[PDB]
């Protein structure tokens, strides 16, 4: 008999009397010391006073889980500790003053998703989503790319795609405040404003450009006539402009960062740009500066308060 002390959170600790004669697995369910998987091992004296993690197997632990990491599906906790074992691993270099992630395991959409992340403002609702962040910001970046993943249902080694990833996460986000107000004209049927709030007020796809979508972007419509959208009013500290890759150029000083992807779902890379004095890609460890950049771009990332349209 030893005394340890079994969590799902790290936080709320709960005092457990353990048997040497049965595994972990036996008495307490799949269980990891540090990130390593301990269930198949029997128990060691040198265990004592030490702190496993277990699956929420009973309801104290699932509402603690729920309350950490805003999940309640029962497999996030084992899914979270496969990922951490290898992101542990990973280095998070520090470029250009934000932290990245150096090239491993196809992770160039985690990397250009971090960057990302330090350059607009966010915050995370989960505990353990929003602690991992500030890590990740000063430089310990494993936990929060694990927990990326874990949300994301992603594993280390798929490809990923940034504006996915980014939708999962911001679906964590505190942006209940944000707010877009669009109109839709057509010749025929006339006017129509739609007011979208939250995740749906911050992303759009179909152009890469903020000042087009302020101009007005054409549309299909039912009667056979091709309509036009156009942005009447946004309030939110960001916009995330998307579309299918294509060759676009980034002008320094017209957005906040932008990603762009080379090749296909089989087989793909993703590298950051951003603009500062000049314009910078961060490719995982990588970086170079140039003045201008043309490349196939995929998401760009604006600043933003507050817009209200001027087209009467
Ligand atoms: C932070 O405010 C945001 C409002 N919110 C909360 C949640 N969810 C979504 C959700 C996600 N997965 C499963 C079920 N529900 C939303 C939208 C929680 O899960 C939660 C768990 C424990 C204490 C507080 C909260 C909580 O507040
Ligand atoms: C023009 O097709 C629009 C839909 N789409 C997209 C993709 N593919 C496959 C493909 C195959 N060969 C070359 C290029 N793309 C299609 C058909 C991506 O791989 C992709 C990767 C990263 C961000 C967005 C996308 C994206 O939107
Ligand atoms: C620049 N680059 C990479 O660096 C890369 C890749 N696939 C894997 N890596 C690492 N592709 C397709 C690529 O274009
Ligand atoms: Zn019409």
């Amino acid at each position: 008999t030893i005394k340890v002390f079994t969590t799902v959170d790290n936080i709320n600790l709960h005092t457990q009397v353990v048997d040497m004669s049965m595994t972990y697995g036996q008495q307490f369910g799949p269980t990891y010391l540090d990130g390593a998987d301990v269930t198949k091992i029997k128990p060691h004296n040198s265990h004592e006073g030490k702190t496993f993690y277990v699956l929420p197997n009973d309801d104290t632990l699932r509402v603690e889980a729920f309350e950490y990491y805003h999940t309640t599906d029962p497999s996030f906790l084992g899914r979270y500790m496969s990922a951490l074992n290898h992101t542990k691993k990973w280095k998070y270099p520090q470029v250009n003053g934000l932290t990245s992630i150096k090239w491993a395991d196809n992770n160039s959409y985690l990397a250009t998703a971090l960057l990302t992340l330090q350059q607009i403002e966010l915050k995370f609702n989960p505990p353990a989503l929003q602690d991992a962040y500030y890590r990740a910001r000063a430089g310990e970046a494993a936990n929060f790319c694990a927990l990326i993943l874990a949300y994301c249902n992603k594993t280390v080694g798929e490809l990923g795609d940034v504006r996915e990833t980014m939708s999962y996460l911001f679906q964590h986000a505190n942006l209940d405040s944000c707010k877009r107000v669009l109109n839709v004209v057509c010749k025929t049927c006339g006017q129509q404003q739609t007011t979208l709030k939250g995740v749906e007020a911050v992303m759009y796809m179909g152009t890469l450009s903020y000042e087009q979508f302020k101009k007005g972007v054409q549309i299909p419509c039912t009667c056979g006539k091709q309509a036009t959208k156009y942005l009447v009013q946004q309030e939110s500290p960001f916009v995330m402009m998307s579309a299918p890759p294509a060759q676009y150029e980034l002008k320094h000083g017209t957005f906040t960062c932008a990603s762009e992807y080379t090749g296909n779902y089989q087989c793909g890379h993703y590298k950051h740009i951003t603009s500062k004095e000049t314009l910078y890609c961060i490719d995982g460890a990588l970086l170079t500066k140039s003045s201008e950049y043309k490349g196939p771009i995929t998401d760009v990332f604006y600043k933003e308060n507050s817009y209200t349209t001027t087209i009467k």
